[PDB]
C-alpha cells in the first residue's frame, strides 16, 4: 500500500510522459482515466496508431472507450487478467495500476535485445541481465531483482559510469550515502535525457517498488546508445578501444598523405597507384566507415571529437594528393 503510492507516483510520470507528446495531462490516475480518452491517446502515441472514439458523455460511452483500448491489447496478444472495463471506467485502484503496467510491460519494458539472451527469458530478465553486464566490473553483490538491490544508489551510478565515466566518480559513489547515490544518478542521468520518475526518498528503503524501478531501469536503458541485434556497432565496453583505433588510423594515414604529396609537386608511376593508392584509399574507407559508427558515441556525449579527426579531414588531404597526381600524371604521358 506504501508501494501503492509510490507506484501510482511513477506510473502517473510515467503516463504524462507520454501524453506530454499530444498535448495531454493527468493529476489523478484514479480519476482521469476512468473516461477512457486518455487511456487510448497514450496507446495511439505508443502505438504509433489511430484508434476510434466514441463520443458521448454517458457512462456506456465511458466504458466502450475503455474497452476499445482493452481490445486494442488483447488483439496484440497482451494478457489482461481480472481488468474488465468497467474496473477501470469506476476507479479500481489496483486494476487501473495493473492495466498501466500491462501498457508499460508491452511498449516499453519488452522491447529489449541483449546478446547472451534467450528466446525464453522474460523482457524482466533480460534487462536484469543487461544491467549485470552493465556493471560488471564495480565493487557489489550481484544484482539479482528490481528491488533491494538498487536502494543504496550504487547500482544507478554504476549504470551511468559505464556510459558516461567522465560525469560519476564511482570511487566516492563508495562511501556516500545511499541518498546522495540516489539523488545524483537521478539528476545525472536527467541531463542523460532520462526522465525523473522516481524520488530519492522512496528509493531508499528495504524493499523499493519493483516495478517503479523496471520501468526507470528500462528507461534509462531507452536513453543510452544500444547495439541492435546482430547489427554492426559499438557497445560501452568497445568505445575506448575503437576511439584508440580510430585516432590511430588517421594519425597514420594523414601524414602519409602529407609526406606523399610533397613528392608529387616535384612507369613506377603506375605502381604507386594501383598498389599502395588502392591501399591507402582503402585505408581512408575503413576510416570514414568506422567513424559512422562512433557517431552515436559523440552525439550521447562520451566522445569529444577533437579538430582535424573528421572522415573530412582526412578526404582535404586525399584531395590533394589527387592533383599533384594528376601533375605528374599528364607530364609522364608522352
Amino acid at each position: 500500500d506504501e508501494r501503492d503510492r509510490v507506484q501510482k507516483k511513477t506510473f502517473t510520470k510515467w503516463v504524462n510522459k507520454h501524453l506530454m507528446k499530444v498535448r495531454k495531462h493527468i493529476n489523478d490516475l484514479y480519476e482521469d482515466l476512468r473516461d477512457g480518452h486518455n487511456l487510448i491517446s497514450l496507446l495511439e502515441v505508443l502505438s504509433g496508431i489511430k484508434l476510434p472514439r466514441e463520443k458521448g458523455r454517458m457512462r456506456f460511452h465511458r466504458l466502450q472507450n475503455v474497452q476499445i483500448a482493452l481490445d486494442f491489447l488483447k488483439q496484440r496478444q497482451v494478457k489482461l487478467v481480472n481488468i474488465r472495463n468497467d474496473d477501470i471506467t469506476d476507479g479500481n485502484p489496483k486494476l487501473t495500476l495493473g492495466l498501466i503496467w500491462t501498457i508499460i510491460l508491452h511498449f516499453q519494458i519488452s522491447d529489449i535485445y541483449i546478446s547472451g539472451e534467450s528466446g525464453d527469458m522474460s523482457a524482466k530478465e533480460k534487462l536484469l541481465l543487461w544491467t549485470q553486464k552493465v556493471t560488471a566490473g564495480y565493487t557489489g553483490i550481484k544484482c539479482t531483482n528490481f528491488s533491494s538491490c538498487w536502494s543504496d544508489g550504487k547500482m544507478f551510478n554504476a549504470l551511468i559510469h559505464r556510459y558516461r565515466p567522465d560525469l560519476v566518480d564511482m570511487e566516492r559513489v563508495q562511501i556516500q550515502s545511499n541518498r546522495e547515490n540516489l539523488e545524483q544518478a537521478f539528476e545525472v542521468a536527467e541531463r542523460l535525457g532520462v526522465t525523473r520518475l522516481l524520488d530519492a526518498e522512496d528509493v531508499d528503503v528495504p524493499s523499493p517498488d519493483e516495478k517503479s524501478v523496471i520501468t526507470y531501469v528500462s528507461s534509462i536503458y531507452d536513453a543510452f546508445p544500444k547495439v541492435p541485434e546482430g547489427g554492426e556497432g559499438i557497445s560501452a565496453t568497445e568505445v575506448d578501444s575503437r576511439w584508440q583505433e580510430y585516432q590511430s588510423r588517421v594519425d597514420s594515414l594523414i601524414p602519409w598523405i602529407k609526406q606523399h604529396t610533397i613528392l608529387m609537386s616535384d612507369n613506377q608511376y603506375i605502381h604507386f597507384k594501383e598498389t599502395e593508392i588502392l591501399a591507402k584509399e582503402r585505408e581512408k574507407g575503413r576510416i570514414e566507415e568506422l567513424y559512422k559508427l562512433l557517431e552515436v558515441w559523440i552525439e550521447f556525449g562520451r566522445i569529444k571529437l577533437p579538430q582535424g579527426y573528421h572522415p573530412n579531414d582526412v578526404e582535404e588531404e586525399w584531395g590533394k594528393l589527387i592533383i599533384e597526381m594528376l601533375e605528374r600524371e599528364k607530364s609522364l604521358r608522352p
